[PDB]
């Protein structure tokens, strides 16, 4: 067979043996299917990019619009393969009203049943906005749009495969299990730094913290890179994580890290996928060329979705939490589930020194300038003495415990699970 | 500093003689009151610029939390005044959380009453993402936000600030009703406002304003920003609208990262508060960004589409002149669900223009014309392409426009379909 052919594709993706076709194959350049991954039941579509190079029209939309509702129905995941140039042209209107219904039956679909893009071929038009509308969306190589893909994919069945562990993150999440999680802690502090002001790669740390015998599965890992976001699963149950990596902008808060977190924590909010927040954000970055707005838009959103979020979200903080980002980064006011807090942490306004610079700017200045330099250095320590560490926030009440870090999975596993499935 | 007295700017504001403080006053840097607006009952709250600059501490945001806490259970609008460099840093992050208090408030009210903000002073840090979090931002020129789309409407002067806020309360919480006798009364021939040719540009700008009232304002929001797309609330029959309009006089009238995420921000707020839509379209086309970035189109149009195909008041859309392609689908089309597509008799719906199509579709054939006649064959091969596609009467037959209407009558019939549609569903 053609490897573009529709059948060949379905057959790839879904279990062996398990595809039934939705209706009589056609030149409609669209084949819709049941079938199974690992045993759920999911329903998928793919184009036919043999018949116009998988251009979408009335016929072949009335077949993805006949599986959306079949999914809705069965409340089973659906899945998309695409290879298309977009819309046929000489079907007119009529192709355009009926693309339209597509990405209306994923607007209905959506946040009910899980929606996996796999993107195989060439995807242009209204076959580029289909995939945009879904939760999360898998690239083959061999296919400028910055933000919009999820996973990049080795190849084209590499992407059926990791659309396959998707759909098993989905639908089948698990339940936290004590256990697991006590057989898999370690020291995870060990993978900081020696100096809290080097900066290091965050990912080996959420890689220590999910399970080691499963993939971390990150999203857009080339956008935004001062943020990293991606499921993975603890002690066996689905969960997302997001952690500011200090390797990148400094680990800061920016317009579109703040874009890429909101996001990610909404389609969690939506599965009922609890979050592990892991925070070491020393502040916020403007725009190119100082332009505050992004960051004030996309920042005030990164607040709304933790905001409403409902699912457990847990946050622990590594090293340092500074400012207004301390507040975005699922803080106590914004009804975090917990707050944990590496005994070394820092939860603070801004830097010691940075900070007696301003508070004590009057006593500074009046001070002979031989005895500034002096005098600054050590206003700042007895500021650390009354101030920064954990023992302060754990007073105030921003803090919830300080824990060891040879203990981090139990005690981020243990308050997730007693936290509701909803409400927060 | 008498200016900036919080009791002063709170009675600039309020309806006179009707503010009645929540607390009793100090140096916390807040007061909040209830008061009238042209008589809706209203809680404000003003920071207090007189004392440490506005700056916000533990007690003045729980000021700022008790108004919300009241506004949420009176189901009243909460209007906040903004004059305030940021958080006390005396205070250290004991004022952190607290301001974060204040922030989740804000999303506990978030489309359940309305929350505008009145920006009088400069608003830095905290008080910057204050007005973020609400619905609609108004600035006095004498101020700034600072730490572009995140304000909404431009001031004269403070005072007129506190009078363009107070319509807004009134757009908000004194919606009215549609009336037939007014819309027909203020019917006129929208059509003659165009350019007589086909491919010059114009101001929308006066088209909606012939359909709004014709002497009630048009509260227009970001109007300096994503200009290609024109949004903003009046009223129609008496009856508050809200407006979504392509403008051809910028980038064509197309949509793009910034026009698209203006569209969805406004349909959903007016989705939120039960707020009729009038989607007037004209548009060719959509653009990438600058170093053609098409990642911001992409979602933020996928967005678009989100905010209509969920959208449950009455939204109708008017089709002036010309709807192409994928922009026709995501401003308000059938497949998207709207209430009820009149085009003007001109109109054109098409994937594209005729000599568009016609040079795909038949790109062998006019490559293989002799150059001289290479034109006139693509002007026959247009002409027979529209004569069965683009029109009014194809799109009537293929369903994606409900009615064909004089243009003299587009007051009245926008009205009437907005009327007689269900308040929910759709
Ligand atoms: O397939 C083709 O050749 C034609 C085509 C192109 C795109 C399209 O879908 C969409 C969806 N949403 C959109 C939002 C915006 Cl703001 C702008 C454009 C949008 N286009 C549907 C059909
Ligand atoms: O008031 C001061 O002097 C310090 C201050 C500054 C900002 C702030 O609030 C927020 C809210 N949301 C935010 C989202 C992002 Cl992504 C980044 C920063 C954010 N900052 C609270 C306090």
């Amino acid at each position: 067979l053609d490897p573009r052919d529709p059948l060949l594709r379905l057959s790839n993706f879904f279990d062996d043996g398990s595809v039934e076709l939705l209706h009589e194959r056609d030149r409609s350049g669209v084949l819709a299917a049941a079938g199974t991954v690992n045993g759920v039941r999911t329903i998928a579509f793919c184009t036919d990019g043999t018949v116009m190079g998988g251009a979408m029209g009335v016929e072949g939309c009335t077949h993805i619009v006949n599986a959306y509702d079949t999914a809705i129905e069965d409340q089973s995941p659906i899945v998309g393969i695409w290879h298309s140039g977009g819309a046929r042209l000489a079907e007119g209107v009529r192709a355009l009203h009926a693309v339209g219904q597509v990405f209306e039956a994923m607007i209905r679909a959506s946040g009910y049943i899980p929606q996996i893009s796999v993107v195989v071929g060439f995807a242009a038009g209204g076959a580029a906005y289909g995939p945009a509308l879904t939760d999360v969306v898998v690239m083959a190589p061999e296919s400028k749009k910055s933000g919009v893909c999820h996973i990049v994919a080795d190849d084209e069945l590499d992407a059926y495969d990791r659309g396959r562990r998707l759909v098993g993150l989905f639908c089948q999440q698990g339940h936290f299990d004590r256990s697991k999680a006590e057989a898999g802690d370690t020291d995870i502090h060990a993978l900081l730094p020696e100096s809290s002001r080097r900066a290091y790669d965050v990912r080996p740390i959420v890689t220590a913290i999910l399970d080691a015998d499963t993939p971390f599965d990150e999203f857009q890992a080339n956008w935004a890179p001062s943020m990293v976001v991606g499921l993975g699963r603890l002690s066996g149950r689905t969960v997302g994580v997001l952690a500011n990596n200090p390797l990148r902008l400094g680990g800061c808060l920016n317009s579109e890290s703040a874009e890429k977190a909101a996001r990610f924590v909404r389609l969690c909010d939506a599965f009922g996928i609890p979050l592990v927040v892991v925070v070491d954000v020393p502040g916020y970055l403007p725009g190119v060329d100082q332009e505050w707005g992004g960051v004030v838009r996309r920042g005030a959103k990164l607040l709304h979705a933790f905001g409403e979020c409902t699912v457990p979200r847990v946050t622990l903080v590594t090293r340092k939490t500074y400012g207004g980002a301390y507040i975005a980064m699922n803080s106590r006011s914004l009804n975090a589930t917990k707050v944990f807090a590496w005994p070394d942490a820092e939860v603070a306004v801004m830097g010691a020194k940075a900070a007696v610079g301003i508070l004590h700017k009057k006593k500074l200045a009046a001070a002979p300038e031989h005895e500034r330099e002096a005098l600054h250095d050590q206003l700042a320590a007895e500021h650390e003495r009354i101030a920064g560490g954990v023992d302060s926030a754990l007073d105030i009440g921003v803090v919830d415990e300080k824990i060891d870090p040879a203990h981090t999975r139990s005690k981020l596993t243990e308050a997730l699970a007693q936290a509701p499935a909803r409400r927060g």
